[PDB]
């Protein structure tokens, strides 16, 4: 297990998403969904010039799994995956340009909400979970796990757990008083209230 400090920028948007006053937190959601439309827009685009690429798996979705029993909702997408540079450096390094306008915006009038205008809306998570894992595999690379419970730091292991052929998995553990978050009608709301157009099938499993 190593352990990183998250840049000092980004640290700051972690304690002020915790830290404000701010009741739409449906919102992490929409901004889940859409990095996980990216990463599946990137692995179809990318497979064009490549099909090879598609051996890993030539299924392109998105999986909603609430967990009452563990208390947690799990986003799963079989897009392109992260290698391990782009969890510990590279996402980073462009992070912190996004999340200093974001809060240069905020400063200005700005909402929350616009966070995913400023190319770091996951850190939208942390308005309803105590913990985030980011679970990963990349064609070039092997299965991690990142993690993080905010204050400043983060992990990043090989990923010794079930293999996922090819995809990032997201696994929110929820706040103590977010758990309508893992309910069925309050996830179909937010879905077809902010990702009624995904260009890809959204299943929501039912416990
Ligand atoms: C390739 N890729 C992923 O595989 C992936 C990343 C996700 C994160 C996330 O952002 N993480 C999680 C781990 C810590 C760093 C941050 N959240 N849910 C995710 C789902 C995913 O499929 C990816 C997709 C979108 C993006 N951004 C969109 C916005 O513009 C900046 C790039 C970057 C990478």
């Amino acid at each position: 297990v190593e352990t990183f400090a998250f840049q000092a920028e980004i640290a700051q948007l972690m304690s002020l998403i915790i830290n404000t006053f701010y009741s739409n937190k449906e919102i992490f959601l929409r901004e889940l969904i859409s990095n996980s439309s990216d990463a599946l827009d990137k692995i179809r685009y990318e497979s064009l010039t490549d099909p090879s690429k598609l051996d890993s798996g030539k299924e392109l979705h998105i999986n909603l799994i609430p967990n009452k029993q563990d208390r947690t909702l799990t986003i799963v997408d079989t897009g392109i995956g992260m290698t391990k540079a782009d969890l510990i450096n590279n996402l980073g390094t462009i992070a912190k340009s996004g999340t200093k306008a974001f809060m240069e915006a905020l400063q200005a009038g700005a909402d929350i909400s616009m966070i995913g205008q400023f190319g770091v809306g996951f850190y939208s998570a942390y308005l309803v979970a105590e913990k985030v894992t980011v679970i990963t595999k990349h064609n070039d690379d092997e299965q991690y796990a990142w993690e993080s419970s905010a204050g400043g730091s983060f992990t990043v292991r090989t990923d010794t757990g079930e293999p996922m052929g090819r995809g990032t998995k997201v696994i929110l553990h929820l706040k103590e008083d977010q758990t309508e978050y893992l309910e069925e009608r309050r996830i179909k709301e937010i879905v077809k209230k902010h990702s009624q157009f995904i260009g890809y099938p959204i299943t929501l499993f039912v416990e």
